């Protein structure tokens, strides 16, 4: 395959990227959500789509198994973005990285334990607050951790806050804003610029509105 | 909560554990698959259930946020089981860890690159074969990696082989057999043995048939 391979993840990123792609002349020929398939052609024969776990988008792009991808800033901060180029903030899948814990619970006076998927972000954020924390690596359902005493706080993405509130948790700190970013393989950017450029220019134009 | 907290994961482990629990006098009062809730009571007021990602079951048990759990041997090998007790092989969710690649593709004569979730298992297995491999950490959809040239082989769990065959892959090596195991927190085993013992004895009796 000589064209461009685009890495996306299911749910919000796929849904919110599709209008950008459509305006750039690229449409999927079926719903990837209803298929076990992982490689999908598009209306443009020079563009195909991989459907990946959000965590794996940076990895496929870095290695060049995809030429470009749409990844959350949260995932990029955690993975490290040093071996891809971040070209555009697409302003989609907007949310916040936050700390949270049981509503009105006092923090213990000791080294804190942070239950999170975002281990590097947690360590970096608490380092800025003057705290060298322990982290408990989890892969999902962070909202449960404080309810069963696994760690003193969590770090997770928050949008509406409904998940926190549903579980009797409240946000303690805003860490940063998160949105999805267009990342490109550093070699693909040099070798396939002629294919990438009109798509990048389209995305840039679309996000300006 | 003074009773026992049991960690399970959705899908096969939950489905195949339920008959064992039922025979031990423990039944869920609703389908956890149809709820956003993560803590569930049971017919026994001394037992509650956490529904976790399979990757997080060992973590909750190790820290004592759950007293015991059902985890795949694959997850235990990868996580490390040094700070929990593995008490029973429950003989459920049976599968194999295997290596696989594109059908009839020759291996390149260089350091191999293994795309896998099971990074520690991959390194250990290839070490037994006299190979010091590079690993590309992925979180899902391992079957895609060889189709886009991400790594030379994958390590993943295989049951029927249908996923491999669907994607033009074939298993190369059998690494080991996998089944779900009953793990216990090392402190809970000492402090709550009176609550655990009849349940463990029930499970043991059930699996003998
Ligand atoms: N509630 C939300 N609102 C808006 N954007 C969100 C929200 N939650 C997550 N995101 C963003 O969307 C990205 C992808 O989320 P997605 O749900 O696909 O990932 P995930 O739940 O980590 O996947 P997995 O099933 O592998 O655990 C996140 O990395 C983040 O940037
Ligand atoms: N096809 C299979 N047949 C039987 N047992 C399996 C199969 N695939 C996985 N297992 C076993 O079941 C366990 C749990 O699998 P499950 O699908 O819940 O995890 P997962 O796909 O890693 O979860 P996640 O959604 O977090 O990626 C595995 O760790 C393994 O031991
Ligand atoms: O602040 P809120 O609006 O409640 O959203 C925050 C939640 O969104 C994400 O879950 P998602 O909706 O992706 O479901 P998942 O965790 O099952 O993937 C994330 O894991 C948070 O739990
Ligand atoms: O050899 P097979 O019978 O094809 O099974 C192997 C597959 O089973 C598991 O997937 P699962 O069914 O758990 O779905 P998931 O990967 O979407 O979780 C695993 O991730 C393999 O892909
Ligand atoms: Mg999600
Ligand atoms: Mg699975």
């Amino acid at each position: 395959f000589l064209g461009l391979t685009l890495a996306l993840s299911k749910g919000r990123i796929l849904e919110e990227t599709m209008p950008l792609l459509r305006a750039a002349g690229v449409e999927l020929l079926e719903d990837p959500e209803a298929s076990r398939k992982l490689i999908f052609p598009t209306s443009n024969p020079n563009v195909r789509v991989l459907i990946l776990r959000a965590s794996d988008v940076p990895t496929y792009v870095e290695h060049g198994a995809a030429d470009f991808g749409v990844a959350g800033k949260d995932v990029l901060l955690e993975h490290g973005a040093n071996h891809v180029y971040e070209l555009l903030d697409l302003k989609i899948a907007q949310c916040k990285l936050m700390t949270a814990g049981v509503k009105d619970a006092p923090l213990p006076n000791r080294r804190l334990r942070i239950a999170t998927k975002y281990v590097n972000v947690a360590r970096a954020y608490f380092a800025s607050q003057g705290q060298q924390v322990d982290v408990i690596k989890l892969y999902g359902s962070m909202e449960l951790a404080p309810l069963v005493g696994l760690g003193d706080l969590i770090v997770d993405v928050v949008d509406t806050g409904n998940t926190l509130r549903a579980n009797g948790l409240e946000a303690r700190d805003h860490i940063c804003d998160v949105s999805s970013r267009l990342i490109v393989n550093q070699v693909s950017y040099k070798r396939k610029f002629a294919l990438l450029e009109p798509i990048l220019d389209s995305f840039k134009n679309s996000i300006n509105s």
